[PDB]
């Protein structure tokens, strides 16, 4: 599914992610927005490490998921990847939840560091009444 701008940003919003360890809305979805265009079904193998980002938050296998192929690869979310393909984002958002309650927190996607951070995410939610 290919989610509108401002139906992402409400259903985010439902979904917990307003400040869940310190991350803002705004930050969520000019995550999203670069990670995937919004789509749910986005997916991108890494043909150097063998393996594969799933989902509007383009989630790694090698940690997060389990999809069987990835070498040397654990399962902090406990799902099969292909949860992370799925209209309902639910899963995908527990596990963005799990993947933040690290350290590096929302900085574990290099494209935040790159497209989101110290800029003017007002942009994302402006008009979503969010
Ligand atoms: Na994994």
């Amino acid at each position: 599914k290919v989610f509108e701008r401002c139906e992402l940003a409400r259903t985010l919003k439902r979904l917990g992610m307003d400040g869940y360890r310190g991350i803002s809305l705004a930050n969520w979805m000019c995550l999203a927005k670069w990670e995937s265009g919004y789509n749910t079904r986005a997916t991108n193998y890494n043909a150097g490490d063998r393996s594969t980002d799933y989902g509007v938050f383009q989630i790694n296998s090698r940690y997060w998921c389990n999809d069987g192929k990835t070498p040397g690869a654990v399962n902090a979310c406990h799902l099969s990847c292909s949860a992370l393909l799925q209209d309902n984002i639910a899963d995908a958002v527990a596990c963005a939840k799990r993947v933040v309650r690290d350290p590096q927190g929302i900085r574990a996607w290099v494209a935040w560091r790159n497209r989101c951070q110290n800029r003017d995410v007002r942009q994302y939610v402006q008009g979503c009444g969010v």
